């Protein structure tokens, strides 16, 4: 199939590119549950870019689809929790659009391995 180290290098670069689309850094760290006490009533699996980085280095992403699944959780959790008329909801829509393009290019590079 493919070698581990170039794949992880690609995922590290891809995660950096996704974070660059989140210009407010609102997805950089976990949603603060102390300030959002009802969050887990709605959200089954919180996700954020710091957690994704930890998972990457813990060798928890060994195919592109598991990496993309967690990125999609960042977006979908935000759309689910927040009302449509909020900056947060719109930011997740924009991240879905801009990040989908980053992911398509990165997946093509993975398929070259
Ligand atoms: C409730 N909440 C969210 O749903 C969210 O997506 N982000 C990014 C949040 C960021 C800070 C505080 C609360 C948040």
């Amino acid at each position: 199939e493919m070698q581990l180290t170039p794949f992880l290098i690609l995922l590290r670069k891809t995660l950096e590119q996704l974070q660059e689309k989140d210009t407010g850094n609102i997805f950089s760290e976990p949603v603060p549950l102390s300030e959002v006490p009802d969050y887990l009533d709605h959200i089954k699996k919180p996700m954020d870019f710091f957690t994704m980085k930890q998972n990457l280095e813990a060798y928890r992403y060994l195919n592109f689809d598991d990496f993309e699944e967690d990125f999609n959780l960042i977006v979908s959790n935000c759309l689910k929790y927040n009302a449509k008329d909020t900056i947060f909801y719109r930011a997740a829509v924009r991240l879905r659009e801009q990040g989908g393009a980053v992911l398509r290019q990165a997946r093509r590079q993975a398929e070259k391995m």
